[PDB]
């Protein structure tokens, strides 16, 4: 259109894109900054990197891009590309992207009264501190720091508008609690001028259904299966095999799965604590299995039972568990020979009785250890899980 | 040519690439937008990222790029590169690429009557919601949202043309069901102007041949082989080894293959449910194996069976399964000694008979458990698989 | 030089880089397109992406870049950079690179008679269909489609010259069979103008030495050592251990190694078929081992051998395999007592006689199944391998 | 503003961005270079790559960008983008990024007296030598070398200001010791001119809580559990199983975990030394277990022990460990026959006694080797861990 | 300064960056090309990609960039950025980066007599053929080809200066042997003009301390521990378990670690050959263990030993190994009964003697095969290691 073309010709006349568009130079320029979050595309615990897809909202009044709509009847808004009009140098301070600016420079809508608008999208990659102490029931606060790079408080009076999450799409792993913001002024060793900034904190809670179903439940079930080593009769040579195979499976599990955790040293993760507790339980189970096998395979001539252990293990533990406690010269020479045979048989029977008593003591120790270990692992797992905060509310929100 | 050079000289005379080419500024500009899908290169279930090779189709009428062919006899079409003529700022709203615009800016052909065409290719990386509840028999709908970034409904009246899949090449993993689309107008908190957009939904079904062959069949086969623990005679100490080895192999299979699923918590995947069912079956098989070994290795002097279990396990289960149920003074002192030997032998024989009865009870329990577990696992696998919709048609298309 | 500088000044005068350099605008411009394959950098079966390092070759006559060498004695060729002269917009249609154009824009040589040359290099990433049905003995045909983007048949008459592989550096994995090319005209729904293109098909054969040494041989050898379960005497209980451990090793092998295959569903790959056959063989070997152990550990009082199985297993299989088939009152009651002990011993002897017959039957079944499984695995492996085409020629080229 | 626009117009009049802004060309230009470390985002031991978020600080006096504020009442500072004013070509010499320069070119603040300021951020990726001889208790010194690329001592007199870590955020894995630096002049084979540079050395210490908890503790515990093979009674048959399973688990652990060490050959890492010691201990334990099983399973008729091993193993080791040491014609023919039976029984008892003495000797060796191996492993692990320097202080800082 | 600004104004007057700066156009331009290798950042055996950080050195005489220093007292050197003065289009022919030109375009210094200098750095990624036949003791020669892209011999007379490695920082993994180069002229099918090039060959040797310590030693030790299967007494059922577990661990080791070799078929790598030999040794050991178990568990009623094997295994091998070779009517009916009992006992003793002889033969076979296998494995490992060239010098340089 003739009017649009003439207005475009007259609008850039004597216009310098480097100049701050203010009628009075001594007065600061007010820029309203906001944010429009859409997706928490990825959060990387190991690298402490937050990746989001957001739209930055900026607005300011331009003193030179004004016209009377009566003289230009058809046009009411005009769009300027990058590098043709002044734009704020608002940057993400704590950006982790290889190129510092991840915004996609788009056009700039302009009022008929000089008011401007700027909505550059972009995949923002910010470095936020990630806490894994209460993993996976942790609540993460990551901060997005936005502020003008080379404009101070006397020049660009940055202002805050509430973040908009109307277009936000739910993430399958993280539940958003809110995105509050704050505006503050900081001094720098470079210069004697304040540099106001707008910081948006992203509070997200991790959904624990997948992790609880894939890590906690299988490991708890395998630990409960490890207790089966104490129900295997000692006569079958499979207790050691079962215990060591369970331990090998679990030690493969921890190293293979719980490696996505960052190599931080701020504190021990809850999952690490619980894996360590399970490893201790399984190792002590193997130790007790070795002790039980040592008691079971005792030589009758190796040594009699000591009085204290004999009396305690055959009276007190039996009472507690209600275990059942088992239990012419030719004739002369031929008689002597058969007497020898029978005496040897009697000695064999006495040795067998001693061995049976040893086996009973071993089985009693085994049952007592099974009960104690089951109680210990139940209480330890319950306490470890309940130690983390927001555990009950997380379960109520996820499983219920 | 002289005519072509003169027309190029006269075409850009007083031409502003920022101006919307409309004869009447108060009227909007009609832009026909379409899409030409070529390949679904990659869909990332874990990353919720879809990657496709597509060509965007845009066409609009330019009021300033017109000429009389009679005055330029040889030329009929001209091409302008990027940044020399006005082009719609149509962008992919839900882009997941590091740079928002993935299009490759190509030349722009022009009619002799001002009509234009624009066919920029590009590797579009859009973020779509990926549902894995019915994996691998899931049907996925992902939306590609296209619309002008800075032009509203009063300026750029975006229209729609049906997507073209004539050049589409098939994927070896996903079967296209179609690419429908819709045009809608929505408001934004920025401005009081509607912004029409065109959204193309991609409906793709996953081909399940590879997954069913490489995950389902091996796991069902190994679960069926785990039932062999109940056909092993208890006299050989290998039931526990077989069971624990099968369980370890299955837990490695799970934690090694079922990891490409995203860590979502919307719902439990079907494959996760079926792996959990298989894990429960194998664990309970190990528990029953320990029970059978406990029954088999019973001390004769430990205690007789309770009459209830004796009668039930020796009558009812035997009848149901048609089990076969097995079964001077020198002479005086020599007499007493052989009497003692024979009495000891008779006691040994009766103890052996009791032990054999215990072994029979253990074997009968084992067989009953084998039958029950086979029925349970068959019905559970069949039900879990048949629960997912479109299962039968997926099989008919893939295997048949 | 003065002459060179003057010629450069006069050559750009009134030159428009957007104009097609033709004396008669109605006459199409002839562009000779060729390719210079240098390397096959990488071919990605999983992602269906081919990566090559090639030099495109273009040649066309320019009407405006001509001069008389008599007037410029010293200069005979001139080079222009990108964006200063007209260049064909020849693009790789089926490109899979994040940016569509992977070429590196270099200078353009010019004759003293207007003839031009343009050889841009680049790492080209094309989406070619990869067939893994006969993996690893497959022959892959991948197509590189080149053609002008915005120029039709009435404007840019593309012509094909034979591809040059003179500087081709052989790859250590793939053997180049040839790079034939073809030129065709195809229509588009946009426009009523043909768009000639040049398509180069890359026929490469996979060298199978590495794959046959690292995958086929170890799996065959592991199956051969899994057949050893049928040579272990049943009295020693490690048959189940050996069989299950070999099955575990093989199921780890297949999952860990045969994962570079794409998740395609066009057809079952040969390596997948062979792995499935090996899995079936090992699982059936475990089943037969369980059956053999069940026959070996049979209670003598459990039941006599059925007549049919007894006669056939002790006559027909023995004949076939030529197996060896094994085999005052005081005195009165002392008589009665010794008679009792001897009768018990005789019954005992009959008991181990029956047990030895059972063990012989189990061993005969074991040897028969060993022979059957050996012959079956041999014929299955040979047939599966020889089913794929070009097997013999591939072996003759690689190993011989 | 009118004053701002006029000043911008007059400031770039006759200004060449290529010219070094100095009043006297013969005098060098003083540029104060500093650094503002913000985060140690990632260090790559395998790739010898350091990644940090830093802000470079540069300052210099410009003789052409000066004005009298009395003539421009409102403006006091002006900002110039890249490419419009002269900037130092200060580059990171040892950069490991695909593009050599990673700085984000930002605007340039300017005084009212010509003084300048330049604060370009960037994700700096540098190649620093990484020493793993004391892993994970190592202290790393990586050098960042900054200096002008094409300006010498006579032209650009680079000066140094102390690095600022006021805005530094702690890293969860590395504890910063300090960031000292030095300025030096070094010559080049190209040119007879010094090129002063500023080199910042980053001294970081690795926090060892995570590594000590996840690698040292599990491996020490597994090694301690490997000694349980010596407490297993020899009558049971799981000693070899336990030993070989522990060795397999440990080698799987080492292969899967100690792979993020770089493949350097400068020296053997401490973790590699300790893993090798553990592997040697476990292998020698398996050898000792084989020897003990050979001693335990000795045929009585195979031959009596040598007198030397007899006396030593039954006297000296027993004393040291205080182990208990176990321990008408018809009548004639009937006597002869029963005498035969009894003599055979006596010979059997003699052989049994010899075998029991063999078992006692085997158990004595087993206990002695258990004690020796426990002492050896404890001293070896303590010595290896204490060999690394700063071990005590690292433990005190992390665990205490 | 005024002089510097005036010289900058006068230097670019009538200047054309496209023009070759030569006084006589017919005469070629002499460009001195060199290289300053700094670091071998990474070499990719699998990808056949060599990554180095180098500085390119170029120098040429410019006819138009000359001035009299008397007229410009202060300035003596000037710097031009990219695109303002003519630069050689020297490119890396065999590049592998996604963009062909990986150099960073820095400033260009100029003499007071027209002599120029150009030092563009960059991370150069070149495709070099990598030979893994003698891995890890291989010596790699990779070629970096540099030459003018669009300038021939008649125009740009390229000259070579020796590569500079003064600034080289030694790599931990690879030892530099030297970087010699050559200059040659090649003809291309495009043009009838020679195109001289400079090719630098990088001769690098791999330091083998890490690989020898982490692959060769563990596998040799594991094979030596697999040889322990022949010292286990056959009475303990653990030979099969030990052998199969070692084979499983080794087959995990190979497929898990020796995967960074490329899938090349030029020749079998030394490490692959050694792994194949170890696998064959372990499999044959398992076969021999199965044979020994078959001999040990022989039914005495199965059949007598063949005379040949009896005599050879009891005489020749025993002599060679010096193995010890073990070794009124009532009275009548009581006589008959006791005679029966004793006759059965004598038959039992004869059977036991036959079984003991079988056990002796099995043990002798076991010891003989142990000796043979130890000798075979030691000779095979020594020979396969010594086969590779530069083995002794690599050992002397690394371990000594
Ligand atoms: C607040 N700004 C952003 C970081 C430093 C500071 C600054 C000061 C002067 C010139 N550039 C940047
Ligand atoms: C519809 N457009 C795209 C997203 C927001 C909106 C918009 C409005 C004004 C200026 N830029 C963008
Ligand atoms: C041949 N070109 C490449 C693909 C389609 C066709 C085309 C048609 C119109 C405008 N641009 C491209
Ligand atoms: C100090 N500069 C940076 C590295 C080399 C040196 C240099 C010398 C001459 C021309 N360019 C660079």
């Amino acid at each position: 259109g003739e009017f649009q073309r003439k207005l475009y010709k007259e609008l850039v006349k004597n216009y310098n894109p480097l100049e701050r568009p203010v009628a009075n130079d001594s007065q600061p320029l007010t820029v309203y900054f906001s944010l429009s979050l859409l997706q928490i595309m990825d959060v990387d615990e190991k690298n402490q990197v937050l990746t989001t897809n957001i739209w930055l909202q900026m607005s300011w009044t331009d003193h030179y891009l004004q016209w009377n709509v009566s003289e230009y009847p058809g046009v009411k808004t005009v769009r300027f590309p990058d590098g043709q009009i002044w734009k704020p140098d608002i940057l993400l301070y704590n950006s982790a992207d290889e190129r510092f600016d991840a915004t996609f420079h788009t056009n700039v809508l302009v009022n008929s009264s000089g008011h401007c608008q700027y909505l550059p999208p972009g995949i923002f990659k910010s470095s936020c501190y990630i806490d894994v102490r209460w993993f996976p029931f942790d609540v993460q606060h990551c901060k997005l720091k936005f502020g003008s790079w080379s404009y101070g408080g006397w020049s660009l009076d940055l202002q805050m508008q509430e973040a908009d999450i109307s277009g936000y799409i739910p993430n399958g792993e993280w539940d958003l609690v809110g995105i509050p913001g704050k505006r503050s002024e900081r001094f720098y060793e470079c210069c004697k001028e304040p540099y106001p900034d707008v910081t948006f904190t992203v509070t997200m809670r991790r959904r624990t259904l997948y992790y609880g179903l894939n890590l906690l439940i299988p490991c708890v079930l395998i630990s409960a299966l490890a207790l089966l080593v104490f129900l295997l009769p000692a006569d079958s040579g499979e207790k050691i095999s079962l215990g060591i195979t369970v331990l090998l499976s679990l030690t493969v599990f921890m190293a293979l799965v719980a490696e996505i955790m960052p190599a931080t040293s701020d504190s021990v993760p809850l999952i690490a604590q619980y894996f360590a507790s399970t490893m201790i339980i399984v190792g002590l189970s193997v130790v007790v299995t070795v002790i039980v096998l040592q008691y079971h395979h005792h030589d009758p001539d190796g040594g009699k039972m000591p009085k204290w252990t004999r009396v305690i293990l055959l009276n007190w533990c039996a009472w507690f568990l209600r275990m059942k406690r088992p239990g012419d010269p030719d004739l002369a020479k031929i008689l002597e020979e058969v007497r020898y045979i029978a005496n040897r048989f009697r000695c064999q029977d006495e040795s067998e009785a001693v061995c049976s008593e040893w086996k009973f003591a071993a089985c009693v120790v085994d049952r007592l250890c099974l009960m104690a270990f089951s109680v210990f692992t139940i209480i330890c797992t319950i306490g470890i899980l309940m130690s983390a905060p927001n555990f009950v509310e997380a379960v109520s929100k996820d499983f219920a």
